[PDB]
């Protein structure tokens, strides 16, 4: 069902946006620890430090294009679901329609009507 896809898409949203505070974190901790390293003087394992916070980063961005896939794949269902809604009311409506203009089951209005449409249309050929 449309519903139970809605759903699902909203609980996988919900999880990346946890993953994206974790990484978030994870990326300030890496920052941390890069400057403890150089308050120690080592240079060396600032560094390292500091290209493992650029895959985290990369990572996020990842997470970050998995949610808004994700949220445009949730409005287009939403969407979707509004246009059958409207489409079903139209049907409705033109079987009420259909049903008013047959009200008359007295007396011959409708083939008169298409009678005089057609005389009035002669005009043209």
């Amino acid at each position: 069902s449309p519903t139970k896809a809605i759903v699902r898409l909203r609980e996988h949203i919900n999880l990346l946006s946890k993953k994206q505070s974790h990484l978030r974190t994870q990326i300030t901790n890496q920052e941390n620890e890069a400057r403890i390293f150089l308050t120690k003087g080592n240079k060396v394992m600032a560094k390292n430090a500091l290209k493992k916070k650029k895959t985290i980063e990369q990572l996020l961005s990842k997470v970050e294009g998995t949610m808004e896939s994700m949220e445009q794949q949730l409005f287009s269902i939403e969407s979707a679901n509004l246009n059958l809604e409207t489409m079903r009311a139209m049907q409705e409506g033109a079987k009420a329609m259909k049903t008013i203009h047959s009200g008359l089951d007295i007396d011959k209005v409708d083939e008169t009507m298409d009678e005089i449409r057609e005389q009035v249309e002669l005009g043209d050929e």
